[PDB]
């Protein structure tokens, strides 16, 4: 529903988590976890860290 920006580059670093470049505009798809957000990257979807990431 919301729009998420990613401030920093960041490598996946398991199965369940996507890569993201600084820069790019996330779709929010679950953010009930503090530390580990669900987001869409482009036609990926995948977890990130939540401080990496600026609700918009
Ligand atoms: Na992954
Ligand atoms: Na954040």
């Amino acid at each position: 529903k919301e729009l998420v920006l990613a401030l920093y580059d960041y490598q996946e670093k398991s199965p369940r988590e996507v890569t993201m470049k600084k820069g790019d505009i996330l779709t929010l798809l679950n953010s009930t976890n503090k530390d580990w957000w669900k987001v869409e990257v482009g036609d990926r979807q995948g977890f990130v860290p939540a401080a990496y990431v600026k609700k918009l």
